[PDB]
């Protein structure tokens, strides 16, 4: 069990080598369409690329790459899509793959701002009345409706496909209390913003993929994915402490490198899941 794993890698403070074991068994595969140089400025950083196996495809002729991977978690029968936090240049591309993917869900995990350096484009509108074009992708945007709250923010979008006229209702989750260093202190609040994510419909088998972001799109995207799949192992399982986190990310990590990026990440993600059983069991 996973709880008394938690107690002796802790005591030990044995988290950086646990993290540096999974770093070298993590798989690696081809990202050939990622290192195209028409391709350079799709990619937010040069060090965090989609494999090729994986990667979103937009449905453009001219270029059909963005900087998205589909996680398909098989035995769990959730997927996501983790992605970059959105560049100046790819926020039409953004809404295209959303639009293409049927996603009823946008998990955002970071501020646009942090370190007094932009992590990600303002990619939604701020004001009912100040729609978004993306001339690009003939795609309009509208604020319906915003509910701020401590920890998070929902957002209600309308998405419009101006070339067909078709619209659809696009849940945006904002969980905007991650701090600019380092790990929450308590998971309550990550896992109170997780259940109303799942509350909604945004990642049920009747919608297309929730799409999951923070700048990179491997570290606080991870442990959102890892947390889920995990809880929701737990719940289908006859033996649920024959759940692995480590096996688990190692399963995830096939789809898109780097998930989870450090070893408090990691140790967060852990407890996450423990406090998380407890609502579950």
């Amino acid at each position: 069990e996973m709880e008394k794993e938690f107690e002796q890698i802790d005591k030990s403070g044995s988290w950086a080598a646990i993290y540096q074991d999974i770093r070298h068994e993590a798989s690696d595969f081809p990202s050939r369409v990622a290192k195209l140089p028409k391709n350079k400025n799709r990619n937010r950083y040069r060090d965090v690329s989609p494999f090729d196996h994986s990667r979103i495809k937009l449905h453009q002729e001219d270029n059909d790459y963005i900087n998205a991977s589909l996680i398909k978690m098989e035995e769990a029968q959730r997927s996501y899509i983790l992605t970059q936090g959105p560049l100046p240049n790819t926020v039409g591309h953004f809404w295209e793959m959303v639009w293409e993917q049927k996603s009823r869900g946008v998990v955002m995990l970071n501020r646009v701002m942090e370190k007094g350096s932009l992590k990600c484009a303002q990619y939604w509108p701020q004001k009912e009345e100040k729609e978004m074009i993306f001339e690009d992708t003939n795609l309009k945007l509208t604020l319906i409706s915003e509910d701020i709250k401590s920890y998070y923010t929902v957002r209600q979008l309308e998405l419009e496909n101006l070339t067909t006229q078709e619209t659809r209702e696009i849940l945006h989750f904002h969980y905007t209390t991650w701090p600019d260093f380092g790990v929450p202190e308590s998971p309550a609040s990550f896992l109170n913003f997780l259940f109303k994510v799942r509350e909604s419909g945004s990642l049920s088998p009747e919608h297309g993929p929730v799409v999951v972001h923070c700048s990179a799109g491997i570290g606080r995207s991870g442990t959102f994915c890892l947390a889920d799949t995990c809880l929701l192992l737990m719940d289908k399982r006859k033996d649920p402490s024959s759940v692995d986190i480590k096996k688990v990310l190692l399963e995830m990590r096939k789809f898109r490198m780097g998930l989870i990026q450090t070893a408090d990440q990691l140790r967060f993600s852990y407890l996450a899941v423990i406090e998380g059983a407890k609502f579950i069991m």
